[PDB]
């Protein structure tokens, strides 16, 4: 399955680089967060996995309550969201989506692959799984990168501040 080679490139290519100094990127800007409004963002990555593999082109968070805040500066391109529940704001985070689906997705549509819908699927579900298995087995670059994975019969708001809510929790013990 290209789930494997998808999720070892995606972790030693992008992940293992930009996860070091994502904490310090942030505990910098909240630096700013908190003096200006009153909220914080919340330290981990969060990775959006479609297990449908759908990823709009323009990369953005159609959900009306996933409204783009900021982007985060450097210490490359990494945008700060607010989850807001009846239109006020119950979460702050980083959050992007999962772009090996994307490669999935356009296998799908190449004939020539032999790649079928059932087969995205379960290559998704792998992608996952295999992401996982890595990132736990991870030094630094572990700790602070959450896959949201989810297939559709919903809403993606309520799932991010759900993980948001369960960081908070872990946060407070110990
Ligand atoms: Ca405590």
């Amino acid at each position: 399955g290209v789930a494997h080679g998808l999720a070892w490139s995606y972790y030693i290519g992008y992940l293992r680089l930009i996860l070091p100094e994502l904490q310090a990127r942030i505990r910098t800007y909240n630096q700013h967060y908190n003096n200006l409004l009153r909220g914080a963002v919340s330290q981990r990555l969060y990775i959006l996995l479609p297990l449908d593999c759908g990823v709009p082109d323009n990369l953005s968070m159609a959900d009306p309550n996933i409204r783009f805040l900021d982007k985060l500066p450097q210490q490359y391109s990494n945008s700060i969201y607010e989850l807001l529940e009846n239109g006020q704001r119950a979460g702050t985070c980083v959050l992007e989506y999962a772009t090996p689906l994307q490669t999935l997705f356009a296998m799908s549509q190449y004939s020539q692959a032999g790649f079928s819908r059932e087969d995205r699927l379960e290559q998704a579900k792998l992608f996952c799984r295999t992401l996982e298995d890595i990132l736990a087995d991870a030094p630094e670059s572990q700790n602070n990168c959450r896959l949201i994975a989810y297939q559709e019969p919903f809403s993606l708001s309520q799932e991010v501040l759900r993980h948001l809510r369960q960081e908070e929790k872990e946060e407070v013990l110990e």
